[PDB]
């Protein structure tokens, strides 16, 4: 395989969100000064919102008009909930930029396009990114994930349904074991299709799924092991989830 593994340690969680926020507001410039356009995923959880506040204090390097936004998974919850991972990024960073919202494509809430209607809500996300991977090889620039201590990355559970699904973009999951329940997530032929997937991830907690997941483990037992990119995979980590390496 051509497809490194790059993993940047730091020392504590404050210098890691720090440290992926300005790789991100880099790699996004980078992309525009590469190819006219960045195509980025979001991810929430603390770490993957922390990020985003950093990306906020040099927002103004940026042509936001050339960025389009993604998410990686999402709660099928009411659009106003405090557990919407949209809304914490559009509080975040995403309300104080100057980006088209024909740009930003947040997956359904259970309020929402779609009605309570889970499959149906995954199903026309799935059709959204359809035509990105046909303008655009490959598909995304960079996919942002937070990790479980179990390996979980998106709402991709282990022995679940949608970490094995190998053909649909998208899936809904309506038993997720943790709150809330009902989730719509990219599974890992999304996740894939992206140059770089970047997982940024703190804490004792996590350090055996790390390990295990930089080591090659097999998806369905840790999801995180199948969430690799076609370029590079990074491994966002400060020293405690770093610890079995």
């Amino acid at each position: 395989a051509m497809s490194d593994t790059v993993i940047e340690r730091h020392a504590d969680t404050a210098a890691l969100v720090a440290a992926a926020g300005d790789r991100l507001v880099d790699a996004i410039s980078s992309a525009i000064g590469e190819r006219g356009q960045a195509t980025i995923v979001l991810t929430g959880g603390g770490t993957g919102i922390g990020l985003l506040k950093r990306v906020r204090e040099r927002s103004g390097e940026i042509d936001w008009s050339k960025v389009h936004i993604y998410w990686g998974d999402e709660r099928f919850v009411p659009q106003d909930d405090d557990e919407r991972n949209d809304k914490q990024a559009r509080e975040a960073l995403l309300d104080h930029i100057g980006i088209p919202p024909v740009n930003v494509h947040a997956m359904a809430a259970s309020d929402g396009e779609f009605g309570d209607d889970l499959e149906a809500a995954a199903a026309g996300y799935a059709q959204l990114l359809s035509a990105d991977f046909d303008s655009s090889v490959p598909g995304f620039d960079v996919h942002l994930l937070g990790m479980g201590g179990e390996g979980h990355v998106n709402s991709l559970f282990p022995d679940t349904d949608a970490v094995r699904e190998t053909e649909r973009l998208v899936v809904g999951v309506s038993d997720s074991p943790k709150p809330p329940p009902r989730r719509i997530t990219l599974t890992l032929p999304a996740v894939q299709n992206s140059r770089e997937v970047w997982l940024v991830v703190s804490g004792e907690a996590k350090a055996d799924a790390v390990a295990a997941a930089v080591g090659g483990a097999d998806p369905v037992d840790i999801p995180a092991a199948g969430a690799v990119g076609r370029e590079r995979t990074v491994w966002l980590v400060d020293e405690a989830a770093a610890a079995k390496l």
